[PDB]
């Protein structure tokens, strides 16, 4: 299952860093025999030392797989000192871009969202894969196409569950968590946690102290801050799981308003973003 390269520039040409972290990048790759791009992450094996094994059996598990709402592991090669992870490059655009970019924006474009993202992360939920790392950033747009499904595009403070900040021991439930908070910044374009002082927010966030505000929550449905209190719920035991959550009906029914909220809702992410 694995391909085998003397030096991974006999197979890619390596374009700008898509993504980075301490022992890993993601680069823009063109497939020299075909022209086809590819977004290839950068793995030095020494980083896996005493686990090599074990993620190559996962990895192996996972590349027969293809989710609608992830980017598709097409390909591993190895050379004598990496391994490449051949993804899916996802040429949409980001998140809140588009969000911002739509002249028309309602709740109900929030729950497809949302109802995506829900049915990608019980996948990864039943493979035994806790994310852990959920965030707008980590979601993309398969194409600019108007219907454009989103994406998780990689998996392994502010979006962080609460057990996990007490230093607890803590499980799936911390993506649940984190999609709430992803909801709460899609209906209105600000996060639910934010302060000066990191003692402040840390404790907030513990304490899972947040608000539905005045004005921005004024015209958002019972229903939708009903589904959002149900996932940024500070005990994981009452914390709704994905799929509970996929039967809320602000997901499942027909509860999702239609009013157009674009125009607080991207003033909010202009403001609260860089
Ligand atoms: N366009 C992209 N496609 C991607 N497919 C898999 C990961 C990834 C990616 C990661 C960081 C930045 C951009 C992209």
């Amino acid at each position: 299952w694995k391909k085998q390269a003397e030096d991974i520039k006999k197979i890619f040409e390596f374009k700008e860093t898509l993504g980075t972290g301490a022992f890993s990048e993601v680069v823009l790759a063109e497939e020299k025999a075909t022209g086809k791009l590819f977004a290839v992450k950068c793995i030095p094996k020494k980083a896996l030392k005493g686990k090599e094994s074990s993620i190559e059996n996962e990895i192996a598990v996972l590349r027969k797989i293809k989710h609608e709402n992830i980017v598709a592991l097409e390909d591993i090669y190895e050379s004598p000192n990496h391994l490449y992870l051949v993804m899916q490059l996802v040429s949409g655009g980001e998140l809140f871009d588009r969000i911002v970019e739509k002249g028309f924006y309602t709740e109900k474009d929030a729950s497809t969202l949302i109802r995506q993202v829900l049915d990608a992360v019980y996948y990864l939920h039943r493979m035994g894969i806790v994310h852990r790392d959920l965030k707008p950033e980590n979601l993309l747009y398969y194409s600019q196409d108007e219907e454009s499904k989103i994406m998780i595009s990689d998996f392994g403070p502010g979006y962080v569950a609460p057990e996990v900040l007490a230093q607890k021991p803590y499980s799936k439930a911390v993506d649940c968590w984190s999609i709430g908070v992803i909801a709460y910044i899609l209906l209105c374009g600000y996060p639910p946690f934010y302060d000066e002082n990191d003692s402040k927010l840390f404790e907030q966030i513990l304490k899972a102290e947040y608000e539905f505000d005045s004005p921005y929550w004024d015209d958002i449905s019972d229903s939708a801050k009903d589904f959002i209190r149900n996932l940024m719920e500070k005990d994981p035991n009452k914390r709704y799981t994905c799929e509970q959550a996929a039967r809320h009906p602000w997901i499942a029914g027909d509860t999702a308003l239609n009013k157009n909220i674009h125009e607080s809702v991207s003033a909010q992410i202009r403001k609260n973003f860089a």
